[PDB]
DNA sequence: CGTGTCAGATAATCTGACACG
DNA sequence: CGTGTCAGATTATCTGACACG
């Protein structure tokens, strides 16, 4: 009951449900990877979508590949 | 994620899921009908299964229960 | 008796910049 | 150029106390 795009997780709550540091995920949202839905007090809140999202960046920065190319492969896989 | 006893939501969160208050939602737990995991900075952090123990006691309080009615209704046997 | 509200304290996340491999 | 760390700032949640239906 709890739909996908969602805005339900905390950063500290995401860190750990993905082990990338609060400074790597803030990088891909800099980078145009990702944007999470912020509270008033401009705070990030992820969806389940954000974290399939952020567990992809992941994989392919772990296959060698750069930001640049996850951009490309992210947005071209159709 | 879908962990049903794995902590990932905010009082916030909590809150605007549930349609309770942060003051009704923590005198539930001094009053012992919920138990969430705490951060080590003692933050709360509820579970899938504290959502369906609020939402619970806010359906029972409604049909006319008292707190201790309630604390009866879901614990002795389970 | 259960909730709203305000007060002070502490934790948590904010942006930005230097440093490192 | 991808990540760590540290500074300062603000937001979010903490406990406890007084009010009030
Ligand atoms: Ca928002």
């Amino acid at each position: 009951a709890i739909r996908r795009n969602m805005a339900v997780f905390s950063m500290s709550v995401v860190s750990k449900l993905t082990d990338l540091t609060p400074r790597q995920i803030r990088y891909y949202e800099t980078h145009e990877l990702i944007k999470p839905e912020r509270t008033e007090g401009q705070k990030r809140l992820f969806s389940l979508n954000d974290l399939e999202r952020l567990l992809e960046i992941k994989s392919l920065l772990e296959k060698g590949f750069n930001i640049k190319e996850i951009k490309q492969i992210i947005y071209d896989s159709q």
